[PDB]
């Protein structure tokens, strides 16, 4: 390239990036402020369950088997 700033390209990509550019800063910078208090979000109900219950639920994993006498 150039020692000059080559216009045309970038002028489509810039458009098509300073929106996302917004969006992008805006869902970071709101994602700041606040945890994610969204009238009635906060930490209720996603927490209250996750806490209702100490363990996953339970499902088949076992790890490997790991089991031997000598």
């Amino acid at each position: 390239g150039p020692l000059v700033p080559r216009g045309s390209m970038a002028l489509i990509v810039l458009g098509g990036v300073a929106g996302l550019l917004l969006f992008i800063g805006l869902g970071i910078f709101f994602s700041v402020r606040s945890r994610h208090r969204r009238r009635q979000a906060e930490r209720m109900s996603q927490i209250k369950r996750l806490l209702s219950e100490k363990k996953t639920s339970q499902s088949p994993h076992r790890f490997q088997k790991t089991h031997s006498p000598i």
